[PDB]
């Protein structure tokens, strides 16, 4: 098991607006759109793309634009829907098959083929890539090997390398990368060593450098860092969570993280002054929530963050001069639909 | 002719340095670097590059995070040098062959294949491609035909269009762009009309709008930005400028537009309150330059502005919390080597 998951996706748009994406109780996914490039801009409210979901849907921007929506299907299959023009309509869910035990983790190469990573019937780590840049037809399924008890993340280094972070069955971090950008060329799994008991995140740093949070045995907040050499030791950042913890950049760079607490409140610690600064204590956002925070950064430069409330709605809270606005619903009826738990 | 050129060529590293590029008395391009990804970071100093350039010459950035310079050599060839490995040593300078008039202007296509554009013998636009992402061989050349009297300028849209401005025979602003991503398909080149007096600079909004910003035949600056729908009109931002502008974002994605006064200080205008908002009064940042302003966004989302000074060496002003930093000098002795003038 894992701490509580996150419950939407969500994206900066082409035209800089916030869209999410979450499950219904029909299990078909829908979205929520922002209608203007703004902190509290209107929202479109909820509407259908239909679907069969056994996953979080997962969102992904194509290198033209065009949004693309992973997720299991029913059939344990990966499926998936894009816009067939940036910010146009919608084609329908198409199969990419396979058989997926995980959430779908996705990352464009730099030669912009979309790449998507996935745990298997075997609980080996599993990808499949567009064959060209934003488009079909896609590869042949392959595996990575290893053996993964967590949803797996992808990001990429600043050399453009893709790189993997999943839970071992030790409970370790343990990751995987290209040897060279938009290769098939992968390392040796290697250990992260900690033990970890959510998700874990990962972010790339102002300065190039991949940065992963994961909550600890001791249910703080941790995280571990790149220095072509090794990595930090893990660091505990303190707090006591019990949800998966959100990660996000503010307009200067300042590390963000975000995490239901024990009172079920929104609670976050941030570095001070610069990216390369201390963090923060912790610190409270009220609201009392149902799922794990989801933080993104909008168009006028201020973090966004999302949680389920206990009417199962979807509320929203941001960044202000002096604070942070109060909750606000975006209604809805979201469930948890990740595929681990 | 056209208003007095920017004097060096600035990027962001692959992890948050600046690093700028000009070129001395011995027609070699030199090399400054920021140490640290922060606002007054020190500098490395002028290091040579070599080679012998008859053009600005114009780094770029591989979506591999590998640098790349640009320049017309001696011979009129487009002739380039790239890093081996992101952040480490640099090629050899090797010839693009061709015959250029104009500054070369790069952009990557969505597929990670650079693409350069520079005016030809025949005074038209030409182009040569990256085969394959962030890599040789290159493509043959080619004319994209039009007569053009300014440097050339490219972006991309929001849909992974590339767009190429340029000033035509009748010095109203023209433009040219890719039918499809990654394409070899373009449309016909189309006028935005006015008269400018400067080359034209183009930005991003963030609602992924291109925006052009020209010297106009008032010496006022001037722009025009995209509404698949037709141009604003041509609007005046006032100010009277006697070098090119040039334009940058702020965190909060607010447009901030920089050049010479008549009084030989540095100007600077931008957006009020968001990236929505009305433009401010023109406002003096003081020193006396030699050059057009090149304004850059740091990895602590500060604004550091570069002009040659009365010694010929660069100078550099950045935002503080309330106001901007005195003027501090960077050294060297920087020729302005643009192809058109
Ligand atoms: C710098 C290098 O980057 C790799 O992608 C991986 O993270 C290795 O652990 C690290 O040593
Ligand atoms: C503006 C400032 O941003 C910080 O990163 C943190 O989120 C604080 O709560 C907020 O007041
Ligand atoms: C939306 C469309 O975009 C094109 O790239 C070009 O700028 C056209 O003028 C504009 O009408
Ligand atoms: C911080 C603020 O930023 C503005 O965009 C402008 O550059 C002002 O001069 C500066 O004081
Ligand atoms: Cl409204
Ligand atoms: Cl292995
Ligand atoms: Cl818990
Ligand atoms: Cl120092
Ligand atoms: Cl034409
Ligand atoms: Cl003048
Ligand atoms: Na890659
Ligand atoms: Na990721
Ligand atoms: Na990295
Ligand atoms: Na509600
Ligand atoms: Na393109
Ligand atoms: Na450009
Ligand atoms: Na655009
Ligand atoms: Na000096």
């Amino acid at each position: 098991t894992i701490a509580l998951s996150e419950i939407v996706s969500v994206v900066n748009t082409s035209d800089g607006r916030l869209e999410v994406f979450g499950v219904g109780t029909d299990k078909a996914v829908w979205h929520n759109r922002q209608m203007a490039p703004h902190t509290g801009s209107p929202w479109s409210g909820w509407s259908s793309l239909k679907g069969q979901v056994t996953s979080k849907p997962v969102v992904y921007i194509n290198t033209d634009g065009r949004l693309e929506v992973f997720a299991r299907g029913t059939d344990n299959a990966l499926w998936h829907i894009w816009q067939t023009a940036t910010n146009a309509g919608w084609s329908n869910w198409q199969s990419l098959g396979g058989v997926i035990t995980s959430n779908p983790a996705i990352y464009a190469n730099t030669d912009g083929r979309l790449e998507v990573f996935a745990r298997g019937a075997d609980n080996a780590l599993w990808h499949i890539s567009q064959t060209t840049a934003h488009s079909g037809p896609w590869s042949s399924w392959a595996s990575l090997n290893g053996v993964i008890t967590s949803n797996p993340t992808v990001h990429i280094n600043s050399d453009g390398r893709l790189e993997v972070f999943a839970r071992g069955t030790d409970n370790a971090l343990w990751h995987i990368w290209q040897t060279a950008p938009d290769s098939n060329l992968w390392s040796s799994w290697e250990s992260l060593n900690g033990i970890i008991t959510s998700d874990p995140v990962v972010i790339d740093t102002a300065d190039g450098r991949l940065e992963v949070f994961a909550r600890g045995a001791d249910n703080a907040l941790w995280h571990i860092w790149q220095t072509s050499g090794p990595w930090s030791g893990w660091q505990s950042l303190n707090g006591v969570i019990t949800s998966a913890p959100a990660v996000a950049k503010n307009c200067d760079n300042r590390l963000e993280a975000f995490a239901r607490g024990t009172d079920n409140a929104l609670w976050h610690t941030w570095q001070t002054v610069s990216h390369s600064g201390p963090w923060s204590s912790w610190q409270s956002l009220n609201g009392v929530i149902t799922s794990a925070p989801t933080a993104v950064r909008d168009a006028d430069g201020r973090l966004e963050v999302f949680a389920r409330g206990t009417d199962n709605a979807l509320w929203l809270t941001w960044q202000t001069a002096s604070s942070w606005s109060p909750w606000i619903s975006l209604g809805g009826v979201l469930i948890d639909a990740s595929a681990i738990k």
